[PDB]
């Protein structure tokens, strides 16, 4: 029996139902843009469960026994089986508000509120936004527009590996015992990504050393002329606080734009000779490295279902920093992701199987 939870499903990158899931992902994204959280969640769960199937849906009979497929979702699947297209997703793709929100938020520094503001001002293209003489842009948006073409082109694995080398070389200069791990989509086996994420931890660093590393590493890159953008968020995580029932609670992290020289990239394959890359660095205390790694590996849907399963099925509270057992009234310790899964009574799901 297919579980309703992504954390009890193996979801690999061989998606046999892209025709259905691309349409469901568009409809979910539109519901996010229309602030319809409930309809958004229903489409996300349906998309997720179809991504896990080991075969393609070719008839309505194939949907029997599959959870998270409500009547609205089954009408969409029926329409795609009919003529290979979703009329509903096609109408979203042609909607003026949807087109504008996708295009405007594709800029680094532009979220829902700024995209909505620009749309209500009558803007429809990035050229008209950038050349307007009345608009005021944040420092994040300025960087987003300046490096737009590089940031909108997919980061590939040779580029992610080139970035990993840069991160490791800079980090070990200040903390030689530090462990640097590439997380996110690339850890799940993806060929491309919009950014490259890293988790940094040190078994012997002090509380102060741990706090200063991201400042030292970014100052070093600034001196090197490689830091195109930098925003460091100080940690809000507390050693003895219960896990959330929240994006306001986090480890020390930074959102960066790095200058990646093409000479550093070892690929099979001209212009300026460098590429702007979005990089996120996360620093965590050594004892919480498994919780942080699990949280930063993703996918978004796998993380949501892990936390939901922990709460509803195990009466446990899971977060990027800890796992708390409400029945035993104790925090559960873990040195690996495997130990976290075992505490939750779940079979271990490999990172490449978390593409929910
Ligand atoms: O799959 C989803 C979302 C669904 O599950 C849903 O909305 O239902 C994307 C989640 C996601 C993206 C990332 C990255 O930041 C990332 C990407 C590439 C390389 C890299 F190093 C980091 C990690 N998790």
């Amino acid at each position: 029996k297919i579980s309703q939870y992504a954390c009890q499903r193996r979801t690999t990158l061989n998606n046999y139902n892209q025709l259905f899931t691309d349409a469901l992902d568009i409809l979910a994204e539109n519901d996010e843009l229309r602030e319809n959280e409930g309809s958004c969640l229903a489409f996300m769960r349906a998309s997720s469960v179809l991504k896990s199937l080991p075969f393609p849906i070719t008839s309505m009979k194939d949907t029997e026994g599959i959870p998270c497929l409500g009547d609205k979702v089954k009408s969409i699947i029926e329409g795609i089986i009919e003529d290979g297209e979703s009329s509903e997703a096609k109408a979203v793709l042609n909607d003026e508000r949807y087109k504008s929100f996708k295009l405007f938020t594709s800029v680094f520094g532009v979220g829902l509120k700024t995209a909505e503001k620009w749309f209500r001002m009558g803007f429809r293209t990035l050229s008209k936004i950038q050349s307007d003489k009345s608009l005021r842009f944040t420092q994040m948006q300025k960087a987003g527009f300046l490096y737009y073409e590089d940031l909108v082109s997919c980061v590939n694995r040779p580029e992610a590996e080139a970035v990993s080398m840069l991160v490791k070389e800079a980090v070990v200069t200040f903390l030689p015992d530090a462990l640097v791990t590439m997380t996110g989509g690339f850890r799940r086996g993806k060929m491309t990504g919009h950014d490259v994420d890293f988790l940094i931890t040190s078994p012997e660093a002090t509380e102060d050393e741990e706090q200063q590393l991201l400042h030292k590493v970014t100052d070093f890159w600034k001196q090197q002329g490689l830091l195109l953008y930098c925003d460091i968020l100080e940690s809000t995580f507390e050693k003895f606080k219960q896990p959330s029932r929240d994006a306001l609670d986090h480890f020390q992290k930074c959102f960066l734009i790095l200058k990646l020289d093409h000479g550093r990239v070892h690929s099979e394959k001209e212009g300026k000779g460098w590429k702007a890359i979005r990089v996120d660095l996360v620093m965590c205390p050594y004892d919480r490295r498994a919780f942080a790694l699990l949280g930063w590996t993703g996918s978004r849907q796998f993380e949501r279902d892990l936390r939901r399963y922990a709460t509803h099925e195990r009466k446990m509270m899971l977060d990027n920093h800890a796992l708390y057992d409400r029945t035993k009234r104790v925090f559960l310790e873990a040195e690996s992701e495997e130990e976290i899964f075992a505490h939750l009574g779940l079979d271990y799901i490999e990172p490449w199987e978390r593409n929910a």
